[PDB]
DNA sequence: GCGATCAGCG
DNA sequence: ACGCTGATCGCA
């Protein structure tokens, strides 16, 4: 119902300097996926090509990697990323369907191109779960059948790019979608296809380790607790906390009795068994998610694991991690902290380089709230999370614990980002007078920064969403609902989302401007990972020293704001010591 | 499949 | 009753 050519080889009318391009990979993570079919919408006319045939043809692998030849497609970074596990390189997009639904509005989920089609009334073209279908039931379908969801995809793409274009236009989102996120998609294509190499020696060895400390807590649970059971069974453990060894109740759950580590830190003058429990939940999330889990997704030839970026799923703006997610490996506990020595360079004698942005989102508010004393603050370079810890628990700069410190640290977002004087009181462990005190005490510091959370959910009632400073933009519906639960959540999301999201677009700001640098050096250096503030890359070893006069001083130069950025760096022989 | 939980980011 | 995530696991 859709007219298209099957075709056999390539011909020079498949080659035209402007198309819409469809390189199918079914498997939901790309890396080394195959590749099931290719289509090409041009002006000449519509084309499936099977990919045996086209991306061996070297006219058509040489159109691929010409950047003068554009190809608008539909989330490029899964084709380009699958293409360099063929050996080819994918140059030219000009236009990402996925990137612009995104950009559009985040909480569509857009994560298909019928998906995205909708936004515009356009609906010849089927859902992917349709073609392929779910779980155990996905097939790649019969050639004709696949051949005419990738050209009508293909021609979806070919026909949205100007209305997308031009809404994003209205919304000064274009220059936001042209040149960062479009740029900011090739280079996480590289940083995913390069990966990052594992010690699996190392990684077994602490796994052995492990298993050993984890029974020994577990016998001195079980004795704790006269019998034994299984300390994940919630009904058990319920059982035993508020029941057996009957302890005080102070928080429940849809399903009975809560059992967080919030919870178990309040009960530890009640007994010895909730700090084993404690610690061993700690043991058993290292073992599953960092141990297990990490050598169950290394490339075992290489040692290398590959994560995937998401760049079209958060609803600030920011990335995320998954399969592995690289963003989460601990580092604050001691214990978990050496999961990092795991993580090496690639090459003999090549280092990791680690950056990271200094208080990035406070800074952020003080340039958009425009407050004179946040301001100022940051104008002295004043360290905000240890000044507020000697502040909350009376000590001096010298007595800041990096405990007391993280605590502050929750303190200062928290209260900026709407914390009750209930949730700051079960937070240090103070009454709920003195909680509400200090929240009033902080605002009369910082009366601008109250001013904006007034101002921005005021901005939020009346427009229906909320921006960044580089225009990324959040639709709440919510603000204005009748059921205050549901309204006062929206109105939290619209103090929060504008600074955490323009913190996310400095950072992606920074990486593009970081490449396009390296670049002109002629460095080997190259980008690892990105969490969130913080940029990881590996160099030879000869590299160093000019990266540590280059990427601060690139980072820092992403923005200019009203107030300095800041820029810590570290480097060493594996993640654990880059710090 | 989902909720509780916990690892990270602010 | 601060916000944004992803992984594991039990299942109330
Ligand atoms: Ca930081």
């Amino acid at each position: 119902k859709m007219a298209f050519t099957l075709a056999d080889r390539v011909t020079e009318e498949m080659l035209a300097d402007k198309a819409a391009l469809v390189v199918e990979v079914v498997e939901e993570n790309y890396h080394d996926a195959p590749i099931v079919g290719i289509a090409v919408v041009n002006e000449h006319g519509r084309f499936f090509l099977r990919p045996e045939t086209a991306l061996a043809d070297p006219q058509f692998v040489a159109w691929l990697g010409d950047e003068t030849k554009k190809k608008s497609m539909f989330d490029s970074k899964r084709a380009a990323v699958a293409l360099k596990w063929k050996g080819i390189e994918l140059c030219g997009v000009s236009f990402d369907l996925l990137l612009a639904a995104y950009l559009l509005d985040p909480a569509q989920g857009v994560d298909d191109v019928a998906a995205a089609a909708k936004m515009k009334q356009y609906e010849a073209v089927r859902p992917d779960e349709a073609v392929y279908g779910k779980g155990a039931k996905r097939a790649v379908p019969d050639e004709p059948v696949l051949a005419e969801h990738l050209v009508r995809k293909a021609a979806a793409i070919w026909e949205l790019e100007r209305p997308f274009l031009d809404e994003l236009r209205r919304n000064e989102q274009d220059r936001l979608l042209v040149e960062l996120e479009q740029p900011l998609s090739s280079i996480l294509a590289e940083m995913e296809f390069a990966g990052v190499k594992v010690d699996t020696k190392r990684l077994e060895q602490m796994g052995k380790e492990l298993a050993e400390q984890l029974g020994t807590v577990e016998q001195r649970i079980y004795e704790l607790a006269g019998q034994e059971f299984n300390i994940n069974s919630p009904k058990q453990l319920g059982v035993i906390l508020f029941e057996k060894l009957q302890l005080p109740v102070l928080k429940k759950t849809k399903t009975g009795y809560s059992t967080s580590a919030d919870v178990l830190e309040k009960l530890a003058p009640y007994h010895e068994i909730v700090e084993n429990i404690l610690h061993y939940r700690q043991l058993g999330k290292l073992q599953s998610t960092y141990i297990e889990g990490l050598l169950k997704v290394v490339r075992p030839a290489t040692k290398k694991v590959h994560t995937i970026f998401n760049q079209a799923l958060t609803q600030t703006g920011r990335l995320s991690s998954t399969e592995p997610n690289l963003q989460n490996i601990p580092i604050r506990l001691e214990e978990g902290r050496k999961i990092r020595q795991a993580f090496v360079p690639s090459e003999s004698d090549w280092l990791i380089f680690a950056a990271d942005y200094s208080q990035i989102e406070l800074r952020v508010l003080a340039h958009i709230a425009e407050d004179d004393n946040l301001m100022e603050a940051f104008r002295r370079d004043l360290d905000i999370h240890t000044k507020t810890a000697m502040d909350i628990f009376q000590v001096s700069e010298d007595e800041v614990t990096p405990n007391m410190r993280r605590q502050a640290k929750a303190v200062n977002y928290g209260i900026v980002y709407g914390i009750s004087d209930y949730g700051l009181a079960q937070n240090l462990n103070i009454s709920r007078k003195e909680a509400a005190e200090f929240i009033e005490r902080y605002f009369e510091s910082f009366p601008g920064v109250k001013r904006y959370m007034e101002n921005i959910v005021q901005e939020a009632k009346q427009k229906g969403y909320v921006t960044t400073l580089l225009h990324r933009r959040r639709y709440l519906p919510d603000i204005t609902s009748r059921n205050f639960n549901v309204r006062s959540f929206a109105e939290r999301m619209a103090m929060n989302t504008p600074i955490q999201g323009s913190a996310a677009d400095i950072i992606k700001k920074a990486m593009i401007d970081l490449n396009a640098r390296l670049k002109e050096e002629r460095l080997q250096a190259h980008l690892l990972l990105q969490v969130h503030d913080e940029l990881i890359l590996e160099a030879p070893k000869e590299e160093m020293e000019r990266l540590c006069r280059l990427v601060p001083e690139v980072m820092e130069q992403a923005v200019t704001l009203r107030v300095p950025l800041k820029v810590d760096y570290h480097y060493g022989s594996t993640w654990y010591d880059a710090k």
